[PDB]
């Protein structure tokens, strides 16, 4: 198991336009398009980001390019990002991957504001940092993706994606 394969469970692969679990128009494996409500829009963002005219349909090359660029953002944005950073240089391999997870999935931003989740992964102190990572709108909305990556933080191995 890898980072990968890891997201591409989650996330699952749409070669069409679809929407997301928020309502948000995304295509392949997870990318966002647009957060408008416009078709029009999120087909224009498609096409400038696959570089042709595509009326929302991609192939699966195309969707693994999107693909492994996201994966690379997501690494250089906890890199870059004061809190983050020294979270995810804290980690080994595993959690490593959880954490690359939630940013994908919710944007850096949105991770960085979990300081007291971060702060319990930092010290090493699982089952509170699964608890605490629990009590949020993260969770409730899409809790069995959630569990699996609590569980992979709390534990350190593939268990939950076995
Ligand atoms: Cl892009
Ligand atoms: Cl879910």
């Amino acid at each position: 198991m890898n980072i990968f394969e890891m997201l591409r469970i989650d996330e699952g692969l749409r070669l069409k336009i679809y929407k997301d679990t928020e309502g948000y128009y995304t295509i392949g494996i997870g990318h966002l398009l647009t957060k408008s409500p416009s078709l029009n829009a999120a087909k224009s963002e498609l096409d400038k980001a696959i570089g042709r005219n595509t009326n929302g349909v991609i192939t699966k090359d195309e969707a693994e390019k999107l693909f492994n660029q996201d994966v690379d953002a997501a690494v250089r944005g906890i890199l870059r990002n004061a809190k983050l950073k020294p979270v995810y240089d804290s980690l080994d391999a595993v959690r490593r991957a959880a954490l690359i997870n939630m940013v994908f999935q919710m944007g850096e931003t949105g991770v960085a504001g979990f300081t007291n989740s971060l702060r319990m992964l930092q010290q090493k102190r699982w089952d509170e940092a699964a608890v605490n990572l629990a009590k949020s709108r993260w969770y409730n909305q899409t809790p069995n993706r959630a569990k699996r990556c609590i569980t992979t933080f709390r534990t350190g191995t593939w268990d939950a994606y076995k």
